[PDB]
């Protein structure tokens, strides 16, 4: 498997970095979400549903109603305008809701329909308030960068494992990472994202994958008509619980030799605490405002890791792309 | 201030750190519950709060009815009851649960019973499910730990900033450890806990302490009045959560050179993963079962340090005390 779909001088440190780490037990942290695919899944799964009438404000789980809706004008707020509302109050609202809005399906639903979403091929019309201007945006589905691709399956094919440390719901990323027709070949259990209770129907038996894993008796296939409740579980898999998941599901010591990323504050943890001294900080830059956040924060990282004794290593072996590079 | 309620072994080795490492802008952690003072404030206030019609299954936010309730012939279960069976289904469910239970009241309100409770001095009556019989036990309130009194404001005296990470709710651990009539001294600001969404009634405003200060404008009595919801901020203060929160709020690369905990899982990775090179691992032993866990910790972390080439430092200054030494 070949570094094919990269920069040359990327495809360079990278061929690097995996001679250097094969067949050695190391392992590398992804992001999913705009760093191994383009666009976001819960941000057009949303709206997508919303338009399907598959989701709709009233099926809403009333944990999530944290504030009134804005009908102003004989218009109904969608629920992604709401997302927006409610991310204008604070990321911490807004992370865990946009996973917890699925509520009340089946896995085996969610899984139909995130197959829909990824074989749609086209904008998906929503609304949101911009100030108290009703406005239009188009949401793009996920598209599974090809670069991505070619890297899960050739660390995976030089002993170096692979998991993926998102934001958004574990078992909505599970379905994209671990089925093989994306080509990424991720195992299941190193999928790691928020985690909500998962119900059983008949028994009313609570579980999540993240606890059948840890007990060693994790088989996706048993979940499947099980329903994602709202109800939180954690380590919640974003900020600096990038690297709390790291200690908690992979190892307490032994750092990762390679962590992608995109969101300069939500992957900011995993990226310059979490990699090794030696690892690959990989980047994908998609925003010219995040560039800059990144860039300060190379800065900044760098001098506070000097000034507390510690060798400096927030600015070794940054390898960035666009989404345009890797696609 | 002196450190005169410890073991003298114990005070000789707190004293020189202490001088090691006065003004240099070190800062040290501290759980709370069964480290700062004796017993549990939530398990202790929950049963509290249900004996004298203040909290029941009625006014219980159905978001927090994850089980049906279990009720014998004759006789309806507690809240406690309840909690018990939710640690049955795993830690990370009735871990938050617990904090989320003080729901629906005001911090005004709450910091009520809390006084009240620490007041109370006598144990409380609580009753569960020892598998499928009915049983009784007695639960005692907060007791503050003389020697940790001190060891705070010994710590302040010399410039070394003190912080609480609690797996109780922030906001009641905060009318402890922040209000001086407990004798702790600690900054309002410099308390970590689970956190929730504040929400003010007349507006419908969501807010958090935490939120507050990391905007830099934080003033506990404007809070007073804001109702308690059981929405979650994260990181949650449990578990890797503690080590997530030392990076996320107080310092991304300085390490605290004193770390205080009392529950082998909880507080483990705060314990090993936070506490500087030099520093000390303070440790309350109250329950035989947790000192054989934390050594065996010990060993195990100190066999993983090495394995990773790492310094070797799980197994430095331990500092072993029991309720009674302290008390
Ligand atoms: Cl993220
Ligand atoms: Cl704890
Ligand atoms: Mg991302
Ligand atoms: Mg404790």
């Amino acid at each position: 498997t070949e570094l094919e779909h990269w920069p040359a001088p990327a495809a360079r440190q990278l061929n690097a970095l995996i001679e250097a780490n094969a067949n050695k037990g190391a392992y590398a942290v992804f992001d999913m979400d705009n760093t191994s695919y383009r666009y976001d899944l819960e941000e057009s799964l949303l709206p997508y549903l919303e338009m399907k009438g598959v989701l709709t404000r009233d099926r809403l789980d009333p944990s999530l109603k944290l504030i009134p809706f804005k009908d102003q004008a004989g218009h109904k707020e969608s629920l992604f305008s709401y997302y927006y509302r409610l991310c204008e109050i604070d990321d911490m609202v807004c992370y865990p809701w946009v996973a917890q809005v699925f509520s009340g399906f089946t896995l085996r639903e969610l899984k139909g329909y995130v197959d829909e979403l990824m074989a749609y091929g086209k904008p998906i019309p929503a609304t949101y308030y911009d100030g108290d201007k009703l406005a239009t945006l188009d949401v793009e589905p996920p598209r599974v960068f090809s670069g991505q691709r070619e890297l899960y399956n050739k660390l995976m094919e030089n002993g170096i494992e692979v998991y993926v440390i998102s934001a958004a719901h574990e078992e909505l990323v599970r379905m994209v990472a671990a089925d093989p027709r994306y080509g990424y070949n991720a195992k299941p259990e190193n999928v790691i994202g928020v985690t909500t209770l998962l119900k059983n129907r008949k028994t009313g038996e609570l579980t999540t994958a993240r606890k059948q894993i840890a007990e060693g008796k994790y088989d996706p296939k048993a979940n499947l008509d099980l329903e994602v409740t709202p109800y939180l579980w954690t380590p919640a898999t974003w900020m600096a619980g990038k690297q709390a998941a790291i200690l908690t599901y992979i190892d307490r010591w032994k750092r990762p030799i390679l962590v992608a990323g995109d969101t300069p504050d939500s992957d900011g943890y995993m990226l310059f605490n979490g990699t090794a001294e030696n690892g690959v900080h990989l980047w994908v830059n998609r925003k010219a405002k995040y560039m800059e956040q990144i860039n300060g924060m190379i800065k900044q990282h760098s001098a506070a890791q000097a000034k507390a004794g510690l060798p400096v290593t927030a600015d070794r072996n940054w390898v960035i792309v666009t989404p345009e590079q890797i696609q």
